[PDB]
């Protein structure tokens, strides 16, 4: 478990860094868990609050999120300072750039045509199995096989893979409940998350000095385990999962809801220099 985020020293942190990155997951962490994507649309305050961090060019601000790409350039695009990374880390927008790269495109996916023939091959030797296939995943479905044999079979077929697809390309193979999934490394979120920071460079004295991640979910665990192995200093770091305080986590902090989350990164806004002269 944590304690729930310290504010008063995320805000001490946050106004002696000269430099300070953020990276947000979007859903159940920016804006509530919902069953309806559109109901998740960010709302005024959210994207306000947004605006108005990303807009201190001393922040480096990023949404790391599985939304389409359409999604989050329709609703976050015109905030030109955001980092945007969309469909699992298949699409990323610098801030202030206009272009988009397809991370996806720019890799060798020569794996997915051997994946696919050893995949395909399995598939016509288990009864009830198939295939399927998106732009950068593939994913190998069994729930229909026998429970015993799919099983086994997907442990022969998931040793195959690893000792040869996964040692000539990038990927890794994955194991859902009644599947066996092929993918880029590059869609792990703490590959997302230490790149950010690596970014910066192997200078010190140019690293930022307040990074603040959140995040609600498994995924969002691999942000905090990759800042864990960052070599920043561990003040200047600020790992806050979205949960219970008994929730266990990679995380040293949490906040309950997307509601503090968005109330927390308000107090951040509020020690600009122009709100501090109108609060008075």
């Amino acid at each position: 478990g944590t304690p729930a985020l310290d504010r008063a020293k995320l805000l001490k942190q946050y106004r002696k860094a000269r430099k300070r990155l953020f990276m947000f997951d979007y859903d159940g962490t920016l804006t509530p868990i919902v069953k309806d994507p559109q109901a998740a649309i960010p709302s005024d305050r959210v994207l306000r609050t947004l605006k108005t961090l990303a807009a201190d060019p001393r922040n480096a601000v990023w949404i790391i999120s599985g939304r389409d790409q359409a999604f989050l350039d329709e609703w976050m695009g015109h905030i030109p300072e955001l980092g945007l990374s969309a469909e699992h880390g298949c699409f990323i927008r610098q801030p202030r750039s206009d272009d988009w790269e397809n991370l996806a495109e720019s890799s060798d996916m020569g794996w997915q045509k051997e994946v696919m023939e050893v995949f395909q091959h399995f598939t016509e030797r288990t009864q009830g199995s198939f295939i399927e296939r998106k732009r950068v995943a593939l994913t190998w479905h069994y729930r229909r096989a026998d429970p015993e044999y799919g099983a086994f079979q997907a442990r022969e077929c998931r040793k195959m893979l690893e000792e040869t697809v996964a040692k000539r390309w990038e990927v890794e193979v994955m194991a859902g409940k009644a599947n066996l999934e092929v993918r880029p490394t590059f869609v792990n979120k703490g590959f997302i998350a230490a790149r950010l920071v690596q970014e910066y460079g192997t200078d010190p004295a140019q690293a930022p000095e307040f990074v603040l991640c959140l995040g609600d979910d498994f995924t969002d665990e691999d942000m905090f385990r990759a800042l864990k192995k960052s070599g920043l200093p561990a003040g200047h770091v600020f790992s806050v999962t979205v949960g219970a305080s008994s929730k266990q986590t990679e995380a040293s902090w949490h906040l309950l809801e997307p509601a503090d989350v968005i109330g927390t990164i308000s107090m951040l806004n509020n020690s600009s220099s122009a709100q501090e002269y109108l609060e008075h």
